């Protein structure tokens, strides 16, 4: 089916989800020059002191680790956010080499690798329900630059030999999220959608302006990881990101001068 290859790569993606070439597709490139601030943006709310992980996925695009979305235990409030978006996972977008990964980029810089929080508004009962939605998600964007390690991603990368192929997953209990941000919250924020099909413009999304830091050894083994599943001819998953798409009639805003 589809994926990142020559063959069912995003220029292909559109035969089948034709939102591919909608109004609000992301990801976008930032411009920080013409992105405005808007001193009216609230602080973002993050909360993740009672995060409930679950569970390490490795799906054959990526590897998401789930979260326990039953109650408002690790939640995103504030910023542009009217109501209560609870997180469900988190899954990252990397490359083959350190000048590339990203799916957002920065004044068209790329960064190493992209991480995605992904939450849902809860007004909408659930994930399903919220995807179809045009504010039925929203999706902090970390960027992730190659330097020193991230002590916090670190029982992640542990993990990523338990989960080398499509299907494979492993028990993620008690991994704290709040280790993958960085100090400050400023952000920039606009309307788009799933960076994969099936692309549904659903997502408010906030990037926040500071990267992480993460070791060359880190994100190395990311890119052990396998599209394939097990017994199939290896396929080592990199460069599972979307290229910045059209911004056609949008503003970025930002929260900070
Ligand atoms: C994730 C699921 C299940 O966890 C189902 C359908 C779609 C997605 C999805 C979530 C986030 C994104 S992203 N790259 O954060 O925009 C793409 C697909
Ligand atoms: N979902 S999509 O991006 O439009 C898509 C889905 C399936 C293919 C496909 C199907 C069968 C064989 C091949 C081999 O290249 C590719 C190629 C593209
Ligand atoms: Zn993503």
């Amino acid at each position: 089916h589809w994926g990142y290859g020559k063959h069912n790569g995003p220029e292909h993606w559109h035969k089948d989800f034709p939102i591919a070439k909608g109004e609000r597709q992301s990801p976008v490139d930032i411009d920080t020059h013409t992105a405005k601030y808007d001193p009216s943006l609230k602080p973002l709310s993050v909360s993740y002191d009672q995060a409930t992980s679950l569970r390490i996925l490795n799906n054959g695009h990526a590897f998401n680790v789930e979260f326990d979305d039953s109650q408002d235990k690790a939640v995103l409030k504030g910023g542009p956010l009217d109501g209560t978006y609870r997180l469900i996972q988190f899954h990252f977008h990397w490359g083959s080499l350190d000048g590339q990964g990203s799916e957002h980029t920065v004044d068209k810089k790329k960064y190493a690798a992209e991480l995605h929080l992904v939450h849902w508004n809860t007004k909408y009962g659930d994930f399903g329900k919220a995807v179809q939605q045009p504010d039925g998600l929203a999706v902090l964007g970390i960027f992730l630059k190659v330097g020193s390690a991230k002590p916090g991603l670190q029982k992640v990368v542990d993990v990523l030999d338990s989960i080398k192929t499509k299907g494979k997953s492993a028990d993620f209990t008690n991994f704290d999220p709040r280790g993958l941000l960085p100090e400050s919250l400023d952000y920039w924020t606009y309307p788009g959608s799933l960076t994969t099909p099936p692309l549904l413009e659903c997502v408010t999304w906030i990037v926040l302006k500071e990267p992480i830091s993460v070791s060359s050894e880190q994100v190395l083994k990311f890119r052990k990881l396998n599209f394939n599943g097990e017994g199939e001819p290896e396929e080592l998953m990199v460069d599972n990101w979307r290229p910045a798409q059209p911004l056609k009639n949008r503003q970025i805003k930002a929260s900070f001068k």
